[PDB]
């Protein structure tokens, strides 16, 4: 009879979850917690709220919720790309194991959820944010599913410049519609500013993409096999051109997942000298942020400076 | 210009997402779908709906909320396990890779989320439908990390029973209790069944770990394979412990961090188990109890039958 006594107390209670459990499951996170980054992200939100004057209490929770779901984020895309390093340290999976590291990972996505109901009373202003949750991390999944069957599938899809772009739409743009969305609909206080955070979200993308090669030239999105935009230009300016070999050669380096610095240099400089994509790319970017530096239709000086630290976000 | 009247149409559109795009991501999911479990789990909340009485319409998302959650954790479960197979059938993170399969388990998590704003337009009702979703996908997260946990850090810490049973509590009881409150939230009608739905849960984690070394003692014991800290094993090392049984008790640790597949050394692992701990007739015994718990529950302090078929078939689940 004692037995069934404590079963009966044991489902008769919520249950049990120690602040012990909760730093065990943590140590995925924490050590993620230490790279840097977080203050570009902090000013991007602060700027932004110079425009959607959220009282800086709500806004230091859209700033929580932000910081769980990007550094979440984070840990699983550098399992699902077998990262080794991330801001120049030890990737958490390495270290803490791939399965603690997808539970946490995945456990802060609903702790940023959580969060949500902290930013306001008002019932059909909370549906309309937890929707705006739900649509966003719907649309960073689609993203980053395709960027991964892209890579892990290769030659199955080439893709084209115009797939990438929706590609990244999602998988990049995501987190920056969110968090705008976020901080347009508890505005208190122009035109919406989507347009502007998308654009932002594709420079930082296709940025990402030629910094990886160009800083090299570890240029580790060869060895991940990554259909980054530099790649995807040469993979179709090769289709395009008829050249064949380079085509193919491009293909095969990819399908390597060669960390052979010499093989990922002679990648880069067949995009250089080749089918000179790394100077589309360079022009490609220009482009782009000359559209914001050049109306007032996308914009509502702190702007120039974000854009020049875009990387570091 | 051109370019730039291009990018224009791109960020002042939503982000562009095709049925085929759709198709691609839904890959590693569907194929899990072809193994068996479904028409159990309908036949539970069919059950438990003839207390609650939901209009079909409505079950039947419920339904679709917790296939999506249900086959989605297992993909990723298996994943973390580093399980070859499921329900004799190959995992689908060795036929569509890890990356992919993490993301679109993900994926389903949200999509599920999403059918939660299709069951109600009261917003009060809304909001504490979406808490219910939150909190208890909180707790299987929770009991998953620590199951995980301990496995993973072995012989770090080594679980005793009243532990493994309020990490089952999470890690098991999660699902169960999701489906239930949400069906209790939505019911038009008139004590809560969460108590009962808890015992179901341990019922079924304490038979899995029970049947996964049984099935091979009477014929993979992956369990073994995986250095699980299942039940009937932390059955066994607090028994060794206590008994000062050193060296078996290291002996089982020993053939746990092993993570051997070699089927003589899992068979000496249960010889131990079942000459020296008595073990699973302990685990046997175990279940029975909480069986009749249910069994013996006149006074309806538990149940509200067709439960008993529930029961005997919770495996199927
Ligand atoms: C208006 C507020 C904006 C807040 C912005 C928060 C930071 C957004 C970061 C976007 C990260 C894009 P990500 C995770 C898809 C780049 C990866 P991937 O491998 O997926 O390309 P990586 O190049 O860092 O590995
Ligand atoms: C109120 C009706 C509910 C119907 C749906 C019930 C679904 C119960 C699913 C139970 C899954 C337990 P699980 C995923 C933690 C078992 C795993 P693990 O390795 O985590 O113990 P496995 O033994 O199947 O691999
Ligand atoms: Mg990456
Ligand atoms: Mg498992």
């Amino acid at each position: 009879n004692k037995m069934e006594a404590k079963i009966d107390e044991l489902i008769n209670n919520d249950p049990v979850w120690s602040s012990q459990n909760e730093s065990l499951i943590s140590k995925p996170y924490n050590h993620i917690l230490l790279k840097p980054g977080k203050n570009f992200r902090l000013n991007l939100i602060v700027q932004i709220n110079r425009v959607m004057n959220l009282p800086k209490d709500q806004l230091a929770i859209v700033s929580q919720i932000v910081e769980l779901l990007h550094n979440s984020s984070l840990l699983i895309d550098d399992i699902e790309d077998n990262a080794p390093l991330r801001r120049g340290q030890t990737t958490s999976h390495l270290i803490f194991g791939v399965p603690s590291t997808i539970n946490t990972a995945n456990y802060m996505y609903f702790r940023a959820m959580q969060l949500v109901s902290q930013l306001t009373t008002k019932e059909p202003l909370y549906h309309n944010l937890i929707t705006i949750f739900n649509e966003e991390l719907i649309n960073l999944h689609r993203g980053q599913g395709l960027d991964i069957y892209w890579r892990d599938f290769l030659p199955e899809i080439i893709p084209t410049q115009e797939m990438y772009l929706n590609m990244v739409m999602n998988k990049t743009g995501g987190l920056f519609r969110l968090t705008l969305r976020l901080m347009e609909a508890l505005s208190p206080s122009g035109h919406s500013l989507v347009p502007f955070i998308n654009l932002l979200g594709i420079i930082y993308q296709i940025r990402d993409d030629y910094l990886n090669l160009k800083d090299f030239q570890f240029a580790e999105d060869i060895t991940e096999g990554k259909l980054s935009f530099p790649i995807v230009h040469a993979l179709n300016f090769t289709k395009t051109k008829g050249q064949t070999e380079q085509h193919n050669e491009i293909l095969r380096i990819l399908l390597l997942r060669t960390s052979d610095k010499d093989i990922k240099l002679k990648l880069i400089q067949i995009l250089e000298f080749d089918t000179n994509s790394l100077a589309y790319t360079k022009n490609f970017i220009n482009q782009l942020v000359n559209m914001i530096k050049n109306e007032n239709k996308y914009l509502p000086d702190e702007l120039l400076y974000i854009i020049d630290h875009l990387s570091e976000l």
